[PDB]
């Protein structure tokens, strides 16, 4: 949204682990805002893909992947775990182009990189859908995601948690459905 971006800034207010170390998909540092940016900066290229542009910055979209596949990069680097296993998996599930990709800039490679900026702009969205238009699919597939992950985070407002090691399986849910809502050849436009 137009102010989704400001909703994470707040979510950096509750400090929680000193670490901070990616749990709350949080964060408490200067360095930890200009990421912050980055979240809400993949919703306004692919909005334009919403029809067909041809005619605007189709580029761009890839090339941005490609830069926060860097910070995905971490992520991995973790002395093994759980969900950063499963976190994997969802490359599986997400990558498509195979036995009939387009050569270019691995556009399959490329989407796994875009699920990680995610998820608090991706709730940020869902607060548009309730005062804006009718579609309960999305809300549907989103809801089972979107509930644990939103009262967890909710939490925040007046002071995060420990660590709580369930928290951290919220996170996969909502970067799982974020890819399917985004094929829905349906919406995403409303704007003429």
């Amino acid at each position: 949204q137009l102010m989704a971006f400001a909703l994470g800034i707040l979510s950096v207010f509750s400090p929680a682990v000193l670490p901070v170390v990616p749990l709350i998909f949080a964060g408490s540092r200067g360095r930890a805002l200009d990421a912050f940016l980055i979240v809400a900066g993949l919703t306004i290229s692919m909005l334009i893909l919403g029809y067909t542009a041809s005619l605007f910055f189709g580029f761009f979209r890839v090339v941005a992947m490609l830069f926060l596949l860097i910070f995905a990069l971490i992520l991995l680097s973790d002395e093994l775990d759980e969900k950063v296993s499963i976190f994997a998996s969802r490359m599986t599930s997400g990558l498509s182009w195979k036995i009939q990709t387009l050569p270019s800039f691995f556009f399959g490679m490329l989407l796994a990189f875009l699920w990680l900026p995610a998820i608090l702009p991706f709730a940020g969205i869902a607060i548009s859908q309730t005062l804006l238009s009718e579609n309960p699919l999305v809300m549907l597939s989103y809801g089972l995601g979107m509930a644990v992950t939103i009262a967890a985070v909710f939490k925040m407002g007046e002071k995060f948690v420990k660590a709580n090691f369930q928290l951290i399986r919220k996170v996969t849910g909502a970067i799982v459905l974020l890819y399917l809502a985004y094929f829905a050849l349906t919406e995403v436009l409303l704007l003429e």
